[PDB]
């Protein structure tokens, strides 16, 4: 209904709706924002500018390096990640390796971090201004473009939100009904959350694999979150700016990471802040949480 009724945000046909015509292939998002799009196989990098659901390609470069096949597991594998991530500013590294500048990407992310992984230092940059040779081994698993090219690049994610999205081979795309259920989980996950509906809130989370350190058990957060919940306070909690992003991986799963500002009350207990679930959808077509900030 565009009327939008109470509940509508739990409901898949309201955010089909919503979604409407958009090209919601790179993600759905709240933003004007852009999305730098790597295939480790084909060795093509491109920008994509996302506006109200309006895709423009603004930059393409192929025959890009990037570091080693395979996901990044550790510090020193060489491997360039996968998966989806964020694009600091432009900054000077201060060695000419790099080429002109540099971008750093958020690798590792809270899923690399709780899954254990290592590593850091994965960015954007050029090629040695000596004129060296560069090679898949060579960039550490950065990304190197064409010195050239970077200022363009650079001139095409300047001042914005600017995501990266990294993929190995297959090309991964958002599918509209992915992005409208998972909404809805989300906000039914909200309600639970709000009404400290612990048994419902804790099947949004992956037994098997949800882990907020480094080899958590599922049983700690379980009995921590049985605990806090029953207390039964009163919660008000609002999501907004959400940015849902098709997530690639290795691992055989469909997965999306959800972004999105947290604002939360209770009377004694108030936050807000920046909050990301990575999740997968699981063989039922229902959200599964892996990570959680």
């Amino acid at each position: 209904s565009g009327l939008v009724p109470r509940g509508s945000h739990m409901q898949k046909d309201f955010w089909l709706s919503e979604i409407g015509d958009k090209n919601i292939s790179l993600g759905y998002y709240d933003d004007n924002v852009a999305i730098v799009l790597t295939n480790k196989t084909d060795k093509i990098l491109r920008v994509y500018s996302y506006e109200d659901g309006k895709i423009r390609k603004d930059f393409e470069q192929k025959e890009i390096i990037t570091g080693l096949m395979g996901d990044k597991k550790i510090e020193g594998d060489l491997k360039t990640p996968v998966g989806f991530y964020e694009l600091g500013r432009k900054f000077n590294p201060g060695d000419p390796y790099y080429g002109p500048f540099a971008f750093a990407t958020t690798y590792p992310n809270l899923l690399d971090k709780v899954q254990g992984k290592t590593g850091g230092g994965i960015w954007i940059h050029g090629y040695p201004l000596d004129g060296s040779r560069l090679d898949e081994f060579k960039t550490r698993g950065c990304i190197a473009l064409f010195n050239n090219n970077l200022e363009k690049f650079a001139q095409v994610v300047q001042d914005k939100k600017v995501f990266v999205m990294t993929e190995e081979k297959e090309k991964i795309r958002a599918k509209k009904d992915q992005i409208a259920s998972l909404l809805a989980d989300l906000f039914t996950w909200k309600l639970a959350w709000t009404n400290s509906d612990t048994n419902t809130y804790l099947s949004f989370y992956d037994e098997q694999e949800f882990k907020r350190f480094d080899k958590m058990k599922f049983e700690q957060f379980a009995s921590m979150k049985k605990s806090i919940f029953s207390r039964k306070e009163d919660k008000k909690i609002k999501f907004s700016d959400i940015n849902i992003s098709p997530y690639p991986n290795l691992e055989n799963e469909t997965m999306y990471r959800i972004s999105f500002y947290e604002d939360y009350y209770t009377k004694n207990y108030q936050f807000r802040g920046d909050a990301i679930l990575y999740v997968k959808i699981d063989s039922k077509g229902k959200m599964k949480i892996l990570a959680e900030q």
